[PDB]
């Protein structure tokens, strides 16, 4: 009975995951499949990254707005997601006069009105962002945080007078996403360009951040930044009069990150005692647990712990003193380890008379004795050191998951050691499907598809030797590409 | 042509309103009726009040969460909004296996899972809040901000071990709503209790803040705080084991405020030059406009204005220097008056050599000469004074809209001078419909209904004389009640 996780992360990944997100109180399941309740501990992470991203995109002059949840068939025909689109058809027990659709993304909704806001070069750039939810009602297997039917995200859309400005903003955003994942979630990502078979519909190109879950060998797209060029401008007639009084199409970007980031964080840092949180996204940085070794007095210990609590709160470090008289210290240790609190301070009589206390890190369980008036400083530093540790332990694990190959015969082996492969590729779009269908075929060897897809063409390219040929088709290769199984 | 408003507020209210919200760039209309785009200037107000409310409800230990947008028929039967509920019935061109509903409110969605979170008195109180959007797909006439089919709001839900705690939280929330409207929107409200015909379905009682628009004589409900008692607990089986090991029902509250607050603010402070913003919800507190009286040099004036801009930004007062070479100073004055900026600073050559500048308040258009090194301080104070002025001018207008009456014969007259009436009332629910139907009948005398409804029973009650009888039914009266036309 007790608590904790009954599956080990390295042995039954999927069940370890569902156990962790339910018992850490991040998530509640719901009676519609693919929909989940975000309880306060998870919503707090989202609020944290929201504050960071809002502050960074105000420096780029992006402004927040809110657009409607619904779109008409009329405006949806200008883009001619068709099966992922949910249709509202009645109110109460009577039918609507015209059925309407719930947004899977806000391109058509927003660009239906862009033309009245953009008429001349004086109106550019236009830079909008929304924090909202979208609905993609697919019938594949959902995964909490990772792939859901309704999810929270941010979506930004910009319009510029030329291509250079737009592309610069695309890559500025992509580095903001790098920081979102590193400075707050302590998660390393790889920047790259999607192949033509995988880019956003209507984009000129799609840039992307990719993460990897090494325990089950799967890549996950972490965020995207599309250069749309003038494609949507042509569809929606977003013209402006330039400084030579010539009509031009705007050059557009759109970009998005979702609550999938939370999932990625859990899958990277979680362990067999459960959740591990980077301090910057944990509401409580410290939990103080008292220990009464049948002590002659509770109240010296109560007094001491609340002294430590006010030391910590005066310096704006939010913490909690678990003084519940009903539970034992061991119960409390596990209760807060499962909920991911980064630092635990224990005081017993032994520590009280040495004017000391025990500090325990949640990441490596290393315990340290520290004098009372030293605790604040040693807490601050150690919070910092926890982040770096999490990050670098994840960074190493990312680096050691990429096997460089030059022929298809090396590929299946690497996939079955739970790796991605970096391979020379001709980038012809037909080969994408072929590679998918062959890797799946040779996967006869755990609920998700064995196909390997192109994940991204890394921005950091290794040199392409002179006559190096494509690992799949034998044609002359153009670039190095990442392939792997994904979510 | 030019710009501005072609209708005066006191003569064609509804058209003045639509002109103001479109031309101040608060709102864009959409091709689905009753749905509106919140452009950045309006969304900024919402973000402001969001920050205030988040900080205040964290002091009450309310925690933010996110629940799904959809509910099943199954969970919707436990509450047996039926016509306001939109039904999703297909994805793409295929039908869903079971149709699902979009939330008009989250009671049934959240309380379907409350029972697994509340099992014992140790689990109470439970305090949740959501920032989200809801859909009420009615076929009455929509009004931007005021009554829409999709709107943004906050909804809080709490569960307590007894009635006293729950009721205390109800009225704590109601005073937070009072502060939201006063300290940020500079809008006075009246606190009261809804009559039994107007309270939330399933509530024990509904407390409410009401506002009044004196230019067209209409009350608007500004926010609500419901004491649900154990009604929803009985429906959803939210039981807990108390400290005497007896099974008890939780006592619940729910409470909400929407973007209707923005509308109320516009209707209170707007004038014939357009929008008037309280500084605390304006992104730009100050706009600096340069004036070149055919000056021998632009650049002394450019230098001076940017000096003033850095004085203002160093002290964290966000402002904008309108240096567009194309437009005249008069154009710029109207451009920023229409957009509601509270303070305008003008510099011409005359002012530059006196080392002075002109400060103009947006509320009363009063202009004042001020020395350069004095500007910061005189800006700060004047921002403050603008708020109080707006508030008290609105407060007076609220007070002078209530006529106290004792018989029905006085009522129609007061309604036609655009007043509310405070009347002695027996509070029998039947009379509600009767009073509605009679006032509408006698309204033959501008697109909205002439019926007068009970708005609220004020918390601030005048004394009820000994044998005072109900103004409608002649029965002995119980309390004083506000009645009027509403939105
Ligand atoms: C939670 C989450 C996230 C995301 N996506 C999309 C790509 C992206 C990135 N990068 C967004 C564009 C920015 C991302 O995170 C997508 C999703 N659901 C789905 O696709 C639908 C679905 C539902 C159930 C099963 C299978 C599929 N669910
Ligand atoms: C913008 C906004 C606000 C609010 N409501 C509700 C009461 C409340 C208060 N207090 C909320 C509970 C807190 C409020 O603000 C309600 C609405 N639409 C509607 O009723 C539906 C509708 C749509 C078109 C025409 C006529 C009616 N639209
Ligand atoms: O869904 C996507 O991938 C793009 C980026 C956000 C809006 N549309
Ligand atoms: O809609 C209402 O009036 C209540 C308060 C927020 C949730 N339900």
């Amino acid at each position: 009975g007790a608590m904790a996780i009954t599956s080990k992360k390295i042995e039954n990944f999927s069940d370890w995951y569902t156990q962790v997100i339910v018992k850490s109180e991040l998530i509640e399941y719901y009676d519609i499949s693919g929909c989940y309740i975000l309880r306060p501990a998870a919503y707090y992470i989202w609020e944290c990254v929201q504050a960071f991203f809002n502050k960074e995109i105000k420096k780029l002059n992006v402004e927040n707005s809110y657009f409607p949840l619904f779109v008409t068939k009329n405006k949806l025909e200008k883009e001619k997601f068709s099966p992922e689109v949910a249709w509202v058809t009645k109110y109460g027990d009577s039918n609507l006069p015209e059925e309407i659709a719930i947004r899977p993304t806000s391109e058509t909704i927003m660009y239906s009105v862009f033309p009245k806001w953009i008429r001349s070069y004086r109106d550019l750039p236009l830079k909008l962002n929304q924090w909202n939810t979208v609905v993609r009602w697919e019938f594949k297997q959902p995964t909490p945080f990772i792939r859901t039917r309704e999810f929270l995200w941010q979506e930004g859309h910009t319009a510029h007078k030329n291509e250079e400005e737009a592309v610069k903003l695309v890559f500025d955003i992509l580095d903001l996403y790098r920081r979102w994942y590193e400075e707050y979630l302590a998660v390393p990502i790889i920047k790259g360009i999607k192949s033509e078979g995988e880019k956003f519909g209507g984009a000129n190109f799609t840039s992307t951040a990719e993460a990897f879950i090494s325990e089950n060998g799967r890549a996950i797209q972490a965020a995207t930044s599309h250069y749309l060029g003038t494609n949507f401008a042509k569809m929606f007639k977003i013209e402006f009069e330039d400084e030579n009084e010539v009509k031009q199409y705007v050059h557009q970007t759109s970009w998005g990150c979702t609550t999938r980031s939370i999932g990625i964080m859990i899958m990277t840092h979680g362990d067999d005692k459960g959740l591990v949180l980077p301090p910057n996204v944990s509401k409580y940085k410290v939990v103080i647990v008292p220990i009464f070794y049948k002590t002659t007095d509770e109240n010296a210990i109560h007094s001491y712990c609340k002294d430590i609590e006010k030391i910590l709160k005066n310096a704006q470090i939010n913490c909690v003193y678990d003084d519940r008289a009903s539970y034992s210290p061991g119960y409390k240790f596990n209760h807060w380890e499962l909920r991911g609190i980064p630092i635990r301070i224990e005081v017993g009589p032994k520590d009280l008379q040495n004017n000391s206390c025990v500090i325990v890190r949640r990441d490596n369980n290393e315990k340290c004795n520290v004098k009372k008036e030293s605790v604040l400083l040693e807490t601050q530093q150690m919070l910092v050191d926890i982040h770096k540790n999490l990050f670098l332990k994840a960074k190493k694990k990312l680096d050691d998951s990429i096997v460089q190959v030059t022929s298809f015969s090396e590929v299946m082996n690497a996939l079955n050691k739970k790796k991605m492969v970096l391979a020379p590729w001709c980038e012809d779009i037909a080969t994408e499907e072929e590679i998918k269908k062959e890797t799946q075929r040779l996967s006869l060897n755990t609920t998700l598809s064995g196909a390997m897809k192109p994940l991204c063409i890394p921005l950091d390219q290794p040199p392409m030797p002179p006559n190096m040929k494509c690992f799949w088709s034998g044609k002359p290769a153009k670039r190095w590409c990442l392939f792997g199984r994904s979510y």
